[PDB]
């Protein structure tokens, strides 16, 4: 099964503050399209939490599904934001 955690992040003076890589076109793992966190940005609402690591798989922003979308389609998610953010995740599996 998967670890999957739900993240509700406020963006704040220094924005969400994370990197994501993947996507349809843009695999992070050979034959694996989903996002994944690269980079969590200093001063950030990510790097304050704390909850969010590199190498979590971005599942869903609010009620849009990421799971297998273009990188594009996952960064204009995270931007069509407002100040509170659902985030959920998937943790490593393997």
């Amino acid at each position: 099964s998967m670890t999957i955690m739900e993240v509700n992040l406020l963006k704040g003076p220094k924005g969400l503050g994370f990197s994501i890589a993947g996507g349809i076109g843009n695999q992070h793992i050979p034959g694996d399209n989903s996002i994944y966190i690269t980079k969590i940005i200093e001063g950030g609402a990510a790097q304050k939490d704390g909850r969010l690591q590199i190498g979590d798989r971005l599942l869903a922003v609010n009620n849009t599904n990421l799971q297998d979308v273009r990188h594009e389609e996952a960064v204009a998610s995270l931007k069509n934001t407002s100040d509170m953010v659902y985030l959920k995740v998937a943790k490593p599996g393997s």
